[PDB]
C-alpha cells in the first residue's frame, strides 16, 4: 500500500475555515493532508489562534507521508487580496473558486484520495461575478457528472435528500420517477462503493405528510413513489417504505436500514441536526471522488477569536479517510 | 389550592379508549376524574382486562376530590347498543356524539378545568347520518372558536403547526399573512393563558430551505413571514426571526425558547417525535378551555386485549394538569 493524499480547502478565507483547518493540523493523520489555500492565509491565522504551524509542499513526486502533529502540507494558491478575519472582500472570490476548481481537478486527475471542504461564504463569491450556489453544484458540474447527491450524515445514521435547495414550492412537481430512479441508483451505488455496505438497505420517507395518508393526502405516493421503488425492489433493491416523516425515524425502521432518503430538504435535515450539532457531516454522493464537508458556516463573526470547534471538521476528515479503504 | 376536575372522553367505545382510561384509573391523580361515558362499559372492559374499577358518581355539589387508585368519577352518558372490543356498531356514533358535546358544554360551563379526549372513529359517526367533520373540528364548532391550532409537546419541547395534513403541493399557498397572524396571535396569546407563560418566547421556521436564503430559495419569508412577524415583534411578542428548520431546533435556540412554530407538518413533527416519541402530546390551542388528546387512534384491532398502553393518555392527562396548575 502507499500513504494516501487528500485535499483540504478551507473556504472562505474571512472565515472559520483557516481557523478550523489550523486546528486539524495539532494532531496526526494516517494520510498526508494537502490543504489547498494562501500559506500566509494559514501562517497568519496560526498566529491569531497562538497555534504552531510549519507547512511543507505539495510535492508530487515525492511519496506522500502521514501527516504529523503542528504540520499541513501545502498546494499554494494566491490570494487576490489581503485578509482580515471576519470581514469579507469580494475580490477573494475567485481565490475560493480557484481553491475548489484546483481541489476538485485533483481528485479527477487521482492526485488525490478524497475532498474535504471547509466552509464558504456563497454572497461575497457572487459579488465577484461568479454565479455560485454551493460545493455540490460547483463540483456536480465541474465533474461532469450527470447527477450528485447531498447527504448528512452522524454515524450510523446517514439521511440523503431527492431534491435539495428548491423553494417548498417547487418540490411536488420535482418528485419525477427520473429523478428517484438516478437518485436511488446513486444512492445504492456509492452506500456499496464508498461506504462499504455490500447489500445496502434504504429506507424512503414519502413526499407527503402521513406518506400521502391513502389518497386524502396528495397522490405522488401512489402515482409515482411507490411504482418507481417497487421497481428497483424487482431490481434486487433493498427499499422499505415510502413511510411518514415522523414516524419513520425510529428504531424499528432506522436499526435495519443504513440510510434514509428524504424527499426534502427540510424533511430530513433537522432530525439529523438534532442529533448534534458537531459531528455531522455532509457528503456528496455521485462524484468520481470521495468528498465530504463540514455541516455549518463560515461563522465570520468567531474568525480569528479562538471560539472554533473543530468538531464538525474532524469527523468529515476521519469519514473520508475511512471512506478511502472501501474505494482503494 | 382547591381540587380541580377534568373531564375525560374515552371515545369510541369499541376501540381502545375505555381500555385506555381503566387504567389510568389504577394509579392516584391530584385531581378528580370525570369521565363522560357509559358505566357498563367500563366496568365490563374492566373485566375484560382483569383490572379493578370502582366507579363514584359525579357530584357537583360536592367539593372535588384527587381520585383514588382503582376509581373513577362517572358522569353517565348511555350506549344506545351493545359493545362489541373490536367492532364498530353506527348506532354508537349518537353515544360518542353526545358524550364529545357534554364534556365540551362543561368546560364552557366551568364544571371542569380541561378536556381530555380518547381516540373516536370518525367513519363509524358519518355512517350513521351523523354530520361530524372530525374529533378537533367538534369542539372548534361548539365552542365556536374561531381558529384553532394544532401543537404537539413533550415537556422539553412544544411545536405549532401553521399548516397541519395539507399536500405537500398545497402549504405553499397556504401560508398567508392572515393565516401567520392568526396563527401566531393564537400561539402568543395561549401560551400565556395556558401555559401560565407571561412574555412567551417564540421561534419561526422558514418555509424554505435556509428560510428562503435571501430569496435565492423562495420568495414567501421576504414577501410574508418576515412582515408579518415584524408587525408582531412591534407588539412586543418576543418571535425569533424566521430560521431555516435544520438549525432552528438546537440549545442556543431551543433552550431560549417556549415553544416553537413549524410551518407545516413534516417540518416539525419528525424533531419533536424523534427527541420523545410517545412522550408526544397533541395540544388544541384556539378553544375557550384547556385540551389535550392521546396521539394514537381507536386502533380496534387492539381494544380488549390487554397490551393496550396507556402511556400516551398518560403524558395526555398530565399535561393538562401542570397546564390547570401553572394557569390558576
Ligand atoms: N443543507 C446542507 C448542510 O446541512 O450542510 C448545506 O446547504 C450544504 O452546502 P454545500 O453544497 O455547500 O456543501
Ligand atoms: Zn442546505
Ligand atoms: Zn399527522
Amino acid at each position: 500500500v502507499k500513504t494516501q493524499r487528500v485535499v483540504i480547502t478551507p473556504g472562505e478565507p474571512a472565515g472559520i475555515g483557516p481557523d478550523l483547518v489550523v486546528q486539524l493540523a495539532q494532531r496526526e493523520w494516517p494520510v498526508e493532508l494537502v490543504v489547498c489555500a494562501d500559506a500566509t492565509l494559514l501562517t497568519n491565522r496560526a498566529a491569531m489562534l497562538g497555534l504552531p504551524l510549519t507547512l511543507r509542499p505539495y510535492s508530487p513526486n515525492s511519496p506522500a507521508q502521514p501527516q504529523t502533529a503542528g504540520t499541513l502540507t501545502l498546494l499554494p494558491v494566491a490570494l487576490r487580496a489581503p485578509v482580515t478575519a471576519g470581514q469579507l472582500a469580494v475580490e477573494n472570490g475567485h481565490y475560493v473558486v480557484e481553491t475548489l476548481a484546483r481541489a476538485c481537478d485533483g481528485c479527477l486527475n487521482g492526485e488525490f484520495a478524497a475532498l474535504i471542504t471547509g466552509p464558504v461564504h456563497k454572497g461575497v463569491i457572487n459579488d465577484a461575478g461568479i454565479p455560485f450556489t454551493g460545493h455540490t453544484e460547483f463540483f456536480e458540474e465541474r465533474s461532469q457528472a450527470k447527477k450528485v447527491v447531498m447527504m448528512l450524515a452522524t454515524e450510523e445514521l446517514r439521511v440523503a435528500l431527492a431534491t435539495t435547495h428548491l423553494p417548498l414550492r417547487d418540490i411536488a412537481d420535482a418528485i419525477t420517477p427520473a429523478l428517484l430512479h438516478e437518485v436511488i441508483a446513486i444512492l445504492h451505488h456509492d452506500l456499496r462503493t464508498k461506504f462499504g455496505i455490500a447489500e445496502p438497505r434504504i429506507l424512503v420517507c414519502g413526499l407527503n405528510p402521513h406518506a400521502g395518508e391513502g389518497g386524502h393526502m396528495g397522490t405522488e405516493e401512489i402515482d409515482t413513489i411507490i411504482p418507481v421503488l417497487n421497481e428497483l425492489r424487482a431490481q434486487g433493491m433493498k427499499l422499505n417504505g415510502p413511510l411518514p416523516a415522523d414516524t419513520l425515524f425510529q428504531p424499528k425502521y432506522l436499526d435495519n436500514a443504513d440510510a434514509v432518503l428524504a424527499m426534502y430538504h427540510d424533511q430530513g435535515l433537522p432530525v439529523l441536526k438534532y442529533q448534534g450539532f458537531g459531528r455531522g457531516v455532509n457528503i456528496t454522493l455521485g462524484l468520481p471522488f470521495i468528498r465530504t464537508s463540514v455541516d455549518h458556516g463560515t461563522a465570520l463573526e468567531l474568525a480569528g477569536r479562538g471560539k472554533a470547534d473543530v468538531g464538525s471538521f474532524i469527523t468529515a476528515l476521519n469519514l473520508a479517510i475511512k471512506m478511502i479503504v472501501n474505494t482503494q
